């Protein structure tokens, strides 16, 4: 089974919109055959396997997502399934060559502490950065609000990408903070010998 693109999260600065591109049947077919003839576009994709769904974020020519969503699976593409370029279980990180037609977000170099997560439902969730990999939510959220958004982007006010959403700091079913793979750690992954 392959990972399939089933939609994209269109970013328009302050707001986002979730556009579905595959229904359940089409999604399953793309994952089964590993072949996807739709011309992809955008920077944030909605991804699905046979059993799960989550997000992927295009950065530095690679579409990144979480290992706990994609495993080591191939990505369905126009020429057939595409093997993962990066697979790091320790970081819960995987990457494929960015699908043709997509574009990459720019890594943030402005150091702003005011961040926002874009969820799979196109919700924008403000957060305040707390160290390298964490950001505290301005408003607590039920975990169901954030489920399915692993692999989505954490952004700065200028529309730069700061990190890739990995996990929620969550007790008693309420998320208080975000854990994300910082963009600098993606560059390290692309530099690791
Ligand atoms: C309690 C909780 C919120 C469920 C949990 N918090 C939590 O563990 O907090 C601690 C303390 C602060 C950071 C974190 O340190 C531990 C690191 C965990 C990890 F992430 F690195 C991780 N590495 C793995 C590597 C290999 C195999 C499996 C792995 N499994 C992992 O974590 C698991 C999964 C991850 C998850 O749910 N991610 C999200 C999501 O949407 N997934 S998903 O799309 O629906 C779906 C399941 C389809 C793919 C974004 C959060 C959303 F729900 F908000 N988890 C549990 C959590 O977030
Ligand atoms: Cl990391
Ligand atoms: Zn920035």
């Amino acid at each position: 089974g392959s990972v399939a693109i089933v939609g994209r999260i269109i970013l328009s600065g302050d707001t986002a919109y979730a556009q579905q591109t595959r229904g359940e049947e089409g999604a399953q077919e793309v994952s089964q055959t590993g072949r996807d003839k739709n011309e992809a576009e955008g920077e944030v994709q909605v991804l699905s396997t046979a059993t799960q769904t989550f997000l992927g974020t295009c950065i530095n020519g690679v579409m990144w997502t979480v290992f706990h969503g994609a495993g080591a699976k191939t990505l369905a593409g126009p020429k057939g399934p595409v093997v993962q370029m990066y697979t790091n279980v320790d970081k819960d990180l995987v990457g494929w060559p960015t699908p043709p037609g997509t574009r990459s977000l720019t890594p943030c170099t402005c150091g702003s502490a005011d961040l926002y997560l874009v969820t799979r439902h196109a919700d924008v969730v403000p957060a305040r950065r707390r160290g390298d990999t964490r950001a505290s939510l301005l408003s607590p959220r039920p975990i169901s609000y954030l489920k399915g958004s692993s692999g989505g982007p954490v952004m700065c006010p200028s529309g730069h990408v700061v990190g890739v959403f990995r996990a929620a700091v969550c007790t008693r079913g309420v998320a208080k903070a975000l854990d994300f793979i910082p963009v600098e750690n993606l560059e390290t992954t692309m530099r690791s010998p």
